[PDB]
């Protein structure tokens, strides 16, 4: 059907896919932070946000692909397939999981158009040569 | 995180337990439905609605899932065993998708309070011993 | 016909061939850039500035460019020529069009004047003997300088 | 990306597929044309007209591309294999800067809608059976 989660957010696969997939957090970190900061929202009966409802279904979607990888592993006779299938995962939808609850969470806690912004900013950084760039990379801070 | 994606919208999943699994419509079947009437909306860069945003992902899922088995069988070259990953994945993971869609695309064809009483009467229905139970089962509809 | 595609945009060539050749992120990093930033627009039926115009006729030379190098490098069975083709392009055309798709992206994203007092102050910058310029170029860039987003 | 320079000029290589590949003019004559209309603002410090900004970027990519091609056929070593390059330039690179320079030039000079009129009306001529095709074919005046 053609459909771009981001679409709705502002954002964009191409975008995302502007930072390096070697940028974005781990699904264990990124699950953490989320059951430690909206876990009682997240559990909650409310349509507190699109963010919310999005990180719901992308946690279950989690869980489905785990499962039946896990059967599946458990099935197969080789932990050799066994390790190449977890890479297939870890590195085809591992990172687009990746790129889904770093930015619902990041829009959660610091703001959609900040991220946003935070995303141009550093992919034009992480391709400028670096004598000509500040030295520090960018990063989202709650505080001032 | 035990998020119920159903208790958002109301619902949970045991109120649509209330249902069978033979009760629901084919992935296929639901998609083309999709496809039919809120296509330009999923499509949209909009939150139209809750439903929407949870209908995307859950179509981004199901295409996540379906990639993993499709590549897994391929990759494979004994494909006899196939049958017992698809069985499983139906089952299982094809169940849930088959709520999900049917209850998401119930809910803006019809409306959310009209499908939760719709779960209420059918759940009276088929509790109903055959002897006593109407042949008219009840049935979602715009008509009289 | 000795036509300066800056001139139009209050520049030229001179103002830019100080930027060493260092300065310019590599082309498919620039049409990312590009892409990324500017895709709804570039691919949109509004003349929406003369900096899209110049883009696109930008990206369409340089896919007409890789075009004929490819189908030469195909044709020629010597890999070492090959490479002398390729480092003539990187060389000679790959740095006009680095030059060219930097500039308008940062015209785009801070100002023309802007870009324009960058040049100025990098050309000062670059002119001046190390021993006597500060070792940090100036920089252009939407951030500050601690580089944290809030 | 999927970008058509026609695009924002309200066309598309489409409409411009129409015209058969041999009607366009050489790229010198259409260089020579430029020069002699438009010379004093192609050169200008002025967005005249975004024509005028696609004109000025065509200009310096066909020359980096000849200088390519010289550069090129100097360091080749047979004679027909350079007659085979410039052939591929021609058939390839000149058609599609050829195309363009047309474009441009037609616009500055009659009119972005009497191009595109013109544009149809001559694919309806050459769609046209040759029994019942005029000899005089579309042309583009003035006077």
């Amino acid at each position: 059907m053609d459909i771009d989660t981001y679409k709705e957010f502002g954002a964009t696969v191409e975008l995302l896919s502007f930072l390096p997939s070697d940028f974005f957090p781990s699904v264990r970190d990124l699950l953490d932070t989320a059951s430690a900061l909206y876990r009682e929202a997240l559990e909650s009966p409310e349509h507190c946000s699109p963010h919310h409802t999005a990180l719901r279904q992308a946690i279950l979607c989690w869980g489905e692909l785990m499962t039946l990888a896990t059967w599946v592993g458990v099935n197969l006779e080789d932990p050799a397939s066994r390790d190449l299938v977890v890479s297939y995962v870890n590195t085809n939808m591992g990172l687009k999981f990746r790129q889904l609850l770093w930015f619902h969470i990041s829009c959660l806690t610091f703001g959609r158009e900040t991220v946003i912004e935070y995303l141009v900013s550093f992919g034009v950084w992480i391709r400028t040569p670096p004598a000509y760039r500040p030295p520090n990379a960018p990063i989202l801070s709650t505080l001032p």
